[PDB]
């Protein structure tokens, strides 16, 4: 039974390789874009507006808009096919760009997903998406980016849960997981929030005819009382996820402080009968509500086989520091 110094101490240990450049790669799209429409802008998101740092093994997330788009700074985001057709034909001329100026680029188009999308890999540090016509992804990580201004220091258990996230199974990212690691940080962000390490901030102030799309870099420091207080944020986290929450009646929520309840949501089983998401159906035995997009669980994939795995690893992660030890 390690003490929260322990786990501290290793996880501090476990980070000293990392503690140890954005800007051409958003160049480098930002010429192909051009090519396609000089009117046309770029905006970047994911873990490295949420984080303010980059981190090794990541890709970046970058999203094209038009001008009409970013003056519509909080409206919302369309699910019709018409929307799907436009987006998907936008991607493919950009796609074909990006081909013809890097030979060596490998230039993937996603198709039978609710979010069309490019993913592009190369040799080496090159790996990113590319989206089209939407604010929901700029907004929600503009929302977790503040959350994390409010507290820098936490961002080191985020982190720590990723990562442990992708070597158990349970990420997206590998062949049987669940739940992404946006998940998670709504996660770790709604935990922080019933401790009161947080204030609560409405989804609805932020305005995307605000944001920078670039944002700047935010430093991080090293822990310097050896990672007391990361064990005990961890340990914390465990436990609460374990005893505390309760995944038949309640549901993880950013929208309000307190409680949500899978009643107040028609989150029931009687409704998973008529779901049909892409085809397939949506489950509510962990229900993660999103801020922005209307009636749709981040943890729409997790059977109740997935459930149970997840309770093991919360159980086992205790004892070896998120396998650290
Ligand atoms: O279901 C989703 C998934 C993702 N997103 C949007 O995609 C962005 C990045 O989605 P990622 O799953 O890649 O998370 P991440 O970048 O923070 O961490 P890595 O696994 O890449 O290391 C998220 O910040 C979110 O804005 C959604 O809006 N909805
Ligand atoms: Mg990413
Ligand atoms: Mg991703």
């Amino acid at each position: 039974p390690p003490s929260p110094a322990v786990v501290g101490r290793s996880l501090v240990n476990s980070f000293k390789q990392f503690v140890s450049h954005v800007d051409a790669t958003y160049r480098l799209v930002l010429d192909c874009v051009a090519a396609v429409d000089p009117l046309m802008r770029l905006y970047t998101f994911g873990s490295t507006v949420v984080y303010g740092v980059h981190e090794k093994g990541s890709d970046v997330d970058f999203v094209v808009l038009n001008k009409t788009d970013v003056e519509d700074g909080k409206g919302g985001d369309a699910a019709t096919q018409v929307a799907k057709g436009l987006q998907a034909d936008i991607l493919a001329k950009l796609a074909r760009v990006i081909r013809q100026k890097h030979l060596s680029w490998n230039v993937e188009e996603v198709r039978r997903t609710r979010v069309p999308v490019v993913r592009v890999k190369g040799g080496g540090a090159v790996d990113f998406d590319i989206t089209a016509y939407r604010r929901n992804g700029v907004r929600n990580s503009a929302l977790l980016r503040a959350y994390f201004e409010q507290n820098p220091p936490c961002r080191w258990l985020s982190m720590s849960i990723k990562r442990w996230s992708k070597q158990t199974g349970l990420n997206a990212s590998v062949i049987g997981g669940s739940i992404t690691s946006y998940g998670f940080n709504l996660m770790v962000v709604y935990y922080l929030l019933q401790r009161n390490h947080l204030q609560f901030v409405p989804p609805s102030t932020i305005d995307v005819s605000r944001v920078e799309p670039l944002p700047p870099h935010l430093p991080l420091e090293e822990p310097a009382d050896e990672g007391l207080e990361l064990g005990t944020q961890v340990l914390d986290f465990l436990h609460f996820f374990l005893h505390e929450f309760d995944s038949d009646k309640q549901v993880i929520s950013l929208n309000r402080p307190g409680i949500t309840t899978k009643e107040e949501l028609d989150w029931t089983k009687s409704a998973e009968d008529f779901a049909r998401m892409n085809g397939e159906k949506v489950h509510y035995q962990w229900c993660i509500e999103d801020p922005y997009e209307l009636n749709l669980n981040v943890g729409r994939n997790v059977t109740p086989l997935k459930r149970d795995f997840l309770r093991r690893h919360l159980e086992k992660a205790r004892d070896t520091a998120l396998l650290t030890i």
